[PDB]
């Protein structure tokens, strides 16, 4: 189902887990395809408008796999709500509006025993 | 390993959650073993000193147990401290401590690094 494959996205390297799977959500076959959409956030990362922006951009883009727990693990709803609450308003002031694929309501949320998630808070 | 069975102890119903694994945190090897301990807090847990009660102590005594997770779930730090911050005086009127098996500082806090943990509450 999952093969675990270590994470060479140098954005994502050494985030708290070292391996993910491919496909990921967005249907990147590689991370290298990965790579090239999420490196585009890698300014926004250096800014640091919030502490949570990587993880919760890796979470996504270069998804969690373990050898235990085949099945996706994503982030909770409330790290992508962090991320937004700190970073949308820079990105809105210079014109980017906060991706639809990124839209928190499409997470899980915390809480859901029946429906995990990672709710790592930086 | 984790052989997940269905709940069977009266307190422990109506959590949110209905399965679970022995032995547990305290070495219980049956739910009958863990029940008539946990069983100890019915009047608070009808008084309702604390909504999340309930639901922490059975997280505890009948740990949660998930078919595809197969790894302790414990109920994070927050939980126990509202259990307690709710109950604790209560039981301190008429002369007892907040039991030691319950403290909630060995407990994972939300957004933790290193454990998934449940909380109901966001």
């Amino acid at each position: 189902e999952l093969a675990c494959q270590e994470i060479t996205v140098p954005l994502c390297k050494g985030i708290g887990y070292e391996y993910t799977y491919m496909p990921n959500q967005f249907n990147h076959d590689t991370q290298d395809e990965a790579g090239l959409e999420v490196h585009q956030f890698w300014p926004l990362v250096e800014i640091q408008c919030s502490p949570d922006l990587k993880f919760f951009l890796c979470s996504m883009y270069t998804p969690i796999c373990l050898e235990d727990y085949k099945k996706p693990l994503p982030p909770c709803r409330s790290v992508c709500e962090r991320a937004k609450a700190g970073c949308a308003p820079l990105m809105r002031q210079y014109g980017f509006a906060w991706p639809d694929r990124m839209r928190c309501d499409r997470l899980p949320e915390q809480g859901n025993p029946d429906t995990l998630c990672m709710d790592y808070e930086r």
